[PDB]
DNA sequence: GCTGGCACGACTTTTGCACTATAATAGATCATGCTGTTGCACAT
């Protein structure tokens, strides 16, 4: 908030937890094999 | 006859060659890009 938020929206600067989007046709899939890494793995055919 | 600016033979000055242990000091963020190390995923 206030502006350091001018300069912060002009400079493009990403946020700390940006939120992921999707495509045209998001799908079930939950995740397959979501390992001990990123899971839920979604593949949306 | 008296005087006041010009040259000459020693002396004097200039110039290239030329080689030569202790200590000011640390009190911003803020973001960005690059490098090195480690953990996750796939193969015979």
């Amino acid at each position: 908030g206030g502006l350091p938020r001018v300069a912060d929206l002009f400079e493009a600067r990403r946020p700390k937890e940006p939120a992921i989007l999707a495509e045209i046709s998001g799908i079930v899939s939950f995740g397959k094999e979501t390992k001990g890494k990123r899971r839920l793995v979604i593949t949306p055919v």
